[PDB]
């Protein structure tokens, strides 16, 4: 909303968990609540579903420990979690994703797949 | 949730608006959604109701332009908005308020009423 934050809505978020599941996958539901990726101008990164914070860390000095890769409208974050931007079409999601890459890339490099 | 943020729930938030209302008052409802005051470790301050950001600014260098006053379990913010912390009792609300004052006071001074 503000000029202090940028925000993008997500279709999905998945936490690498490593019985023993590999992923815990969160989706934007009417009940569950909507997924938002937030980047604050000081360089803080959050993912939130409604009001619970699923992810929260500084992007400052993340060159040292953080790896981001984009495949189309998804980002993978490693050192692990995975995010997919929403939209009514593949273009609209991709356009969301790219806008976010633009702010993310101010702090880290966003690589292409290996 | 994280170690990157502190969060407190609010009973009420009121925006000074100056037909011509003086205040717009937001409350924690089941429909409307719950009020959260968030302070991020880089010094960013937010109030949010569900996922809408009602307030968002930096506390860094706010000594120059920002005035905070505490009356019991409420804070008034001027240069204007007003916040009241929640709790099952007056003590619990006051205890919430004070915890927040403790992080706020790292950036600004929190005055007593005039």
């Amino acid at each position: 909303a503000m000029g202090e934050v940028s925000q993008w809505s997500l279709k999905r978020y998945g936490r690498f968990m490593l019985g023993s599941p590999t992923w815990k996958v969160f989706e934007s539901s009417e009940e569950s609540g909507s997924l938002v990726l937030t980047i604050v101008v000081s360089g803080h990164f959050f993912i939130s579903q409604g009001q619970t914070l699923l992810e929260g860390f500084s992007l400052i000095g993340s060159k040292n420990w953080l790896k981001i890769v984009r495949r189309m409208d998804c980002l993978l974050f490693g050192t692990m979690f995975r995010v997919q931007f929403s939209g009514e079409s593949k273009e609209e999601a991709l356009e969301r994703c790219c806008g976010c890459v633009q702010t993310l890339a101010q702090y880290v490099t966003v690589q292409e797949p290996d």
